[PDB]
């Protein structure tokens, strides 16, 4: 066998079968006699390949395979590869590299110290010493990719590899099953079920690799049992319980103070799948209040490590929030009441308020919606006004890199077809990816893109009128035509200047067979 | 002095005063307070950015300033940093980091190991350990950006330390002058110059570094006095020769037995500033025939250690041109016969081949037009139609990566605003950066876009056929409106589907006030 | 609090008592006001002080703290690293860095790049923004090293932090637990345990994390249940078994087909804290023959990912090791028969065979002796002659870097006051780390030292002869007088020429109250 179909019989007999990516010649070897049960999904720039497939890999809860070019290739990607690397996200990210018999010279697209190009931002980087190395080290990069704390991981191949003959040893990778699904010691975990048996006011926090591990139902019954509210983690990538269940408090804010403020009171707060914490804006005070002990369970030692406060348990998500779940007792205590619904706010027959939009939306999409944001200077009102019931029903860039969304939910469209997916985008956050609408329109991937055009960076604007910044350049955006950039990668296309358009355009586009972009005129920050 | 007040005295003083930028949350310290003496272009994706940076370096031949968002917008530039890379651009890349005290938690915008990111794409890279050495760390990048060989670096500076105190003594920053503009000391140099005065039939060969020293009208008079053939290095990133002189030979192919045979019964070849050599395609044979001796000249260590054959002298190109167009003998050879003009391709009422668009162009576009090339299927059409008879006429990717022609045409127009620039683009290249257009529009910077639609990846088709490689996915890319997506971006658009309509389009273009793109319908290869 | 306070109080919490080191001027803060509570163990080489520290966090089961002089101290340490990080021993290095001021500068003792120096032999890495950082920043380093996989980690302090004031908030550093005891969920465990119950002839091989995680007596337990042989995984670092438990198979050849031959016949080979496999020499063949599958339980997820064949679950070696000895049920199948004694090697009354030493060690050592090995030509032999009957009996480099088994000695015997350490190292072997004795004669640590001199590098001069390797220079070390260099740095030093002197310097050597060294005259190979 040659290395290409040992490679490729390694890939399906791993569950692999789609590959995401824009083609370059270091790659045509790996390309041709591409097999008939794998899909190809191009797309025209490399943060939007490699944001598509990592809406595929976050929603399908598996890994998703990458093919790059070269130096370059990877390079363009690499902003991509920062909010992977934060989300957990199991991407297998492959780039061809130049003929080794001109790899010394460096010949034109040879990629030069090419693992270390996408460092720190992978977990494994290599390019393999010989040509029947290479299914060994696809192997490794699969699982790698895939054991817990899941990530990105790379692999450089040199062209020339895929025609030489395969190790006949290779068939021992095929059906390698590697398991990270592991949970504290029963004595220990014994311990752990007691304390939070005997805590008076326990709170809990959830991050995004509980929906990641679709531990999300396990989590309810856990706050049922313990009677206890449950908050997001803050810059939450995912959103891991259901947003109107009435132990719900929504997105922490991203302070340090504001953190231990809320958290004042509760004696015990039970961490599950979140850093401690993903804090923003600086807000200088204390970690936690006296009276507050904190414990995470997180999958990922660096976590574990860099938390300034509390104990830690690393293991696996939905092994422990399963245990959990089904050992502590059932608290006597009151059920917490539910949050009370958002306000309307006034809305003249002008341009939309951000409120009036998820409001909207909330009324018309489906129960079973999914809702990407990179609409930031909107993100609290979304998280209040949108009801998410079930998993997977939330994803936002993890390393605040923008050019996320808007790939991202082609991605995730086409791992969960039967779901609806609802992108909304603000006007500068849409320029990053934007020639992803072309994979949209081209494999009718039947995506809603709603983009929140109000002319300005105006999270920019916000911050630098906290900081009493005067004088900052460049945090204006006039002048984008979405509908034509739409028209120009071949999406149906809608404009909404008021709620009345704003209500017929949604309606038009949640009837449409294809892709749509609304473009809304919101009102200025 | 603020640490701020000093950094923008050190740029101002060191001859900065544009800095090329998409901005962030961690930059709003940097940017408040922008000095009325400096500009800011905003481009709406970090690619972008940098491409608009770099165009402006090489053409304006001194350091470009760019000001990026943490590691996401870091990572978003990385394939227009390879590029950079090739071309030896003096490129100063700044991103911001989060406030020292929230480093170590990893909040958001965090760039963890900042300094490894850009690895190893860059000269220098670094983040200071206080604020105080923001300048000085500062200076260091100028310094490593500017000096022989040039090429990009990066400095990682947290948002808290621009209002810190400044050290005083930063002030012996201001005006340090550094040079690397040396040659070959005059024992050895006497030794070359009599080699090439006794060679009976030398060629010359010249790279992109020639064309970046201005070193041209040099090599212009050695290529006369030596009675000497000159050709263009392979993969050529820059033009560094008249194009009609009639010594000029033309582009070399990029193949190792394509150039010994072009080379063979050559006794010395002067090679000046290339890499000897960027080979691409594999062409396996003899470096050199025996007969020929090759002798090199680089600014570039490492393009000295890496050359196969040759001997090499590492120093300055515009010194060591200017000091052997000086020194050498008039040979009584005759003067190399110019080529002849390319024949003129057969063109019905169709579809445009390529051949017609450049002689269209060439005979269209003023003397002092400068052209950027991300068409590679055309390539070696466009160097052999098009008369280049100045210095900085001619730009292409150095290291193979797309999107580099479209933003890069916009900075070498903003460097160069009495020279006509004319990009001419294939359709798969041009998604890669295209809200660069955008800023072309803003700053009305009026470049000229040629978009060449012929459907396809075509020199992937190309290679694929040559390989015989049957089964590719991904090598079609129909379905672009190219006139729309400039109607998006805010540039008059206008389509050539037949010569006619090429001539009608350039008219217009030719005498617009602002950018232009032309949407050319090509033939398929 | 400064930030010296805080650190050693953040140590003291964290159960670190003992600061190995070698010191210089960037250290002179932090080694200060040195508390009271604390040792300090002095080596005069790094590679010692990182030895002796390895050693002793290895047999003591925790972690080590090592403190060393900027790059140059980094730098001399690194070969100890490598076996560090194949041993997974929790080693916490700290350097010392310049002062803040005067990094920018690259003043003397300035460790440029600080962070990038160890790699890639730690798990983390990391110089801190501010002095406030460094508690933060050594809590991180702390946990990585503790966490499983565990291994050694690196920080870099710039020498002007210790003064500086900390943050109060660091007290929430001091009592942080962390756990990674954790094993494979219940569904699957019972999957596991039903495949081990219903193998009809399985096999076990045990690695050193076994031995790390004092999981040999469950491994015991597990083996006698299974009625199963007991091998030792290739180039052990460690004994995870009873070496005359009828179980027990001894060291497996490094070898990939002599290992499938051995394991040929076994249908479930279950492999538990050991890569799959440390192989050494080139013995090319099937990985595992028809009818034998491999399971492996690995802390660590490296060797997961690239083992060659077979399952995998990442997780804690104690807490599976435990939980399968307790759950797998009694086999009917007869208990396997011990192995037979080893032969005795005819002796005359001239130079000692190496078998010949080992009988005579394992005559004459107590029960509860620790043996280290640095003899490689010996190693088979040792293992078969040696009855060891406890946990924490053996170590060897783990990465085959010679200079640990000398200073490792002294770590141990720190570690094991009751148990009369003997290291038994080649005369090639002991230079290495020569200068280490000095520091088992300062603190009068009782380590045996037996040197193996048989005037050559034995191992070298095998593999020579096997390759048919003619005229390899640098094979014999002739010419070095051991109890020179022992009486040099202050330790007893005796002479054995033949058996009676052996037997005579044994005696006299384990009645003694101090370190010894003893030169044996061995056979040359
Ligand atoms: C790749 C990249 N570049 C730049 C930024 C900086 N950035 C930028 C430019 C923002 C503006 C978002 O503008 P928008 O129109 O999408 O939304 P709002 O008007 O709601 O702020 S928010 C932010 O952090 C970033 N996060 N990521
Ligand atoms: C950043 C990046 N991605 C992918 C490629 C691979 N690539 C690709 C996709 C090419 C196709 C160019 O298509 P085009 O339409 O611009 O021009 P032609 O039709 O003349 O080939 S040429 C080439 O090397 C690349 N060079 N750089
Ligand atoms: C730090 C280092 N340098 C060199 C070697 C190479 N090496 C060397 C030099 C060996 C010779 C050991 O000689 P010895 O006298 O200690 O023992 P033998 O005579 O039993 O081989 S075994 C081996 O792999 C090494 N493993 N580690
Ligand atoms: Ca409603
Ligand atoms: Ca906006
Ligand atoms: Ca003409
Ligand atoms: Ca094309
Ligand atoms: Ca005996
Ligand atoms: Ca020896
Ligand atoms: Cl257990
Ligand atoms: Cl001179
Ligand atoms: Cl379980
Ligand atoms: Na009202
Ligand atoms: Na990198
Ligand atoms: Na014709
Ligand atoms: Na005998």
């Amino acid at each position: 066998a040659s290395v290409h179909g040992t490679t490729y019989e390694l890939l399906r007999r791993q569950g692999i079968d789609t590959v995401f990516g824009n083609p370059g010649s270091n790659e045509l070897p790996f390309l041709k006699d591409f097999p008939e049960d794998f899909r190809y999904i191009l797309a025209l720039q490399e943060a939007c390949v490699v944001g598509i497939a990592d809406g595929y890999a976050q929603a399908s809860r598996k890994p998703a395979f990458i093919n790059l070019h070269s130096a370059a290739g990877t390079g363009n990607a690499m902003g991509a590869l920062s909010n992977a690397w934060n989300s957990h996200s199991p991407l297998i990210v492959t780039a061809g590299q130049q003929t080794r018999a001109m790899i010394g010279v460096e010949a034109l697209l040879t990629n030069v110290d090419a693992a270390n190009l996408p460092r720190p931002l992978v977990k494994w980087s290599y390019e393999p010493a010989s040509a029947a190395e290479v299914p060994h080290a696809m192997s490794r990069a699969i699982h790698m990719a895939s054991m817990a704390p899941q990530g990105p991981v790379y692999l450089s191949v040199p062209y020339d590899d895929w025609d030489k003959d395969a190790d006949p040893q290779s068939h021992h990778l095929f059906d390698r099953h590697v398991s990270s699904s592991v949970r504290l010691n029963d004595q220990d975990l014994d311990i752990l079920v007691k304390a939070l048996n005997s805590a008076s006011n326990p709170a809990i926090v959830l991050g995004p690799d509980v929906d990641a591990a679709n531990a999300n139902a396990d989590c309810v019954m856990l706050a049922e049992r313990l009677k206890a509210p449950v908050w997001v983690a803050p810059s939450a990538p995912r959103c891991p319980f259901p947003t109107r269940h009435p132990c719900f408090r929504g997105l922490m804010p991203a302070g340090i103070a504001a953190i231990s403020q809320l958290l004042e009171g509760h004696d015990v707060v039970l961490v599950i799948g979140a850093p401690v914490f993903r804090y923003y804006q600086y807000d200088p005070g204390q970690y936690l209040k006296p009276g507050t002990r904190l414990i995470s369970v997180t999958c990922d030692p660096l976590e574990a490590a860099r938390a300034p406060m509390g104990d830690a348990i690393v293991a696996d998500i939905g092994a422990m929030a399963s245990a959990l779940a089904n050992l502590v007792e059932e608290s006597s205590r009151q059920l917490p009441t539910a949050a009370p619904e958002p306000a309307k706010v006034d809305q003249d027959a002008g341009r939309l308020h951000p409120e009036t939009v998820f409001d909207t939306l909330n009324d018309m999409a489906p129960e079973n919606a999914i809702y990407l944001n990179e609409s930031p200077s909107t993100t609290a009102q979304m998280w209040q006004r949108l009801n998410m019931r079930n998993p997977g029903s939330y994803y936002t860039c993890a390393a605040g890199g923008l050019g996320f969304a808007l790939p991202a939910a082609i991605g995730v469209q086409l791992a969960e077809p039967e779901r609806q997916v609802i992108a909304v985008i603000g006007d500068g956050s849409a320029n990053y990816s934007i020639s992803a609408l072309w994979t949209a329109a081209q494999y009718n991937i039947p995506t809603i893109f709603v983009i929140m055009n109000n002319g300005t960076y105006g999270i920019l604007r916000w911050f630098a009128g906290v900081l009493e910044a005067e004088n900052v350049p460049g945090l204006d955006v006039p002048g984008i035509d979405f509908r034509a950039l739409a028209k120009g990668y071949g999406v149906q296309a809608l404009k909404a200047d008021n709620l009345e358009q704003l209500k017929g355009s949604l309606q038009e586009a949640l009837s449409a067979k294809g892709p749509v972009l609304i473009e809304v005129s919101t009102v200025s920050p």
